[PDB]
């Protein structure tokens, strides 16, 4: 799972840019066929362990609706090589594809729920589940990306305990610093609202404490325009305040599954 640098060929263009460095499109030369890849390149304080951690999480993961890691490449700077989802972030796609029918959005978010169902079974917490971190291969095929804040849970516990996306975070994450798969279900609820709002930002114009204050009164984001009423119930079900009463992805996937096939039938 260590890749040869002379086989890789990177573009000059950047896809994304953070403190890590860059994300660039490229081509990894396989047996005969050449595979297209998205490569996360590094920019020097020992934040190289953070990248190794992300690679180590993706190494263990293996699922249709998760971004696959091809391997690591030590050359000039550290590089996390992944398979290429050509259409990009879900939020940005839906922003500039308003024609996308509501059936198609149910399909795309149900795919995310199945990836998180696997993530829950595999005992990993994502901790950054947003519409920006869902990448599209096709209009009808999504993958969950960005495992930089992801943690593998121990066999005895069922939460991790700790620059946060407060708008995607559950009450227990803000108050108690406790991250479980139920905390990701909360984030999936915000991700659903994002998708049915066509990539609109949640809690628009509000600060973290104002969002925290709003949610404590029992006030939740309203049903976005054209969103099916059964899908909006699932958002509010994902936004259960109590951690224990909130459903896991098994339940979230099962409702999205059943509802989806009453639309296509
Ligand atoms: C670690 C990582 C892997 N990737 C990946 C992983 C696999 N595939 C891709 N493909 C991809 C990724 C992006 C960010 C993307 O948008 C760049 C295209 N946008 C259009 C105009 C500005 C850039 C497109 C069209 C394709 N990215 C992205 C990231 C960074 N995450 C994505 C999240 O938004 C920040």
């Amino acid at each position: 799972v260590y890749l040869d640098r002379k086989l890789l060929t990177l573009e000059d263009k950047e896809l994304g840019s953070g403190n890590f460095g860059t994300v660039k499109k490229g081509y990894y030369q396989m047996k005969k066929v050449v595979k297209t890849v998205a490569v996360k390149i590094l920019k020097n304080p020992a934040l190289k362990d953070e990248l190794l951690a992300e690679a180590n999480v993706m190494q263990q993961l293996d699922n249709p609706y998760i971004v696959r890691m091809i391997g690591i490449c030590e050359a000039e700077s550290w590089m996390l090589v992944m398979e290429m989802a050509e259409l990009g972030p879900l939020n940005k796609y839906l922003q500039q594809n308003r024609h996308v029918k509501d059936k198609n959005i149910i399909e795309l978010v149900h795919q995310v729920s199945m990836g998180m169902k696997y993530l829950e079974e595999s005992n990993f917490v994502h901790r950054d589940l947003a519409a920006r971190n869902v990448l599209l291969v096709t209009q009808h095929y999504a993958k969950i990306s960005d495992f930089g804040l992801s943690k593998a849970l121990r066999a005895d516990e069922n939460y991790y305990k700790a620059k946060w996306p407060v708008k995607w975070y559950a009450p227990e994450c803000i108050n108690y610093y406790k991250f479980s798969s139920k905390s990701d279900v909360w984030s999936f609820g915000v991700l659903m609202w994002e998708a049915f709002s066509y990539g609109q930002k949640p809690y628009r114009g509000m600060k973290g404490s104002e969002v925290t204050a709003m949610l404590e009164k029992g006030e939740r984001m309203g049903c976005p325009a054209g969103c099916p009423r059964e899908m909006y119930d699932l958002m509010n079900l994902c936004w259960t305040y109590d951690v224990e009463n909130r459903p896991g992805f098994a339940a979230v996937e099962l409702r999205l599954r059943n509802y989806y096939y009453d639309v296509v039938n």
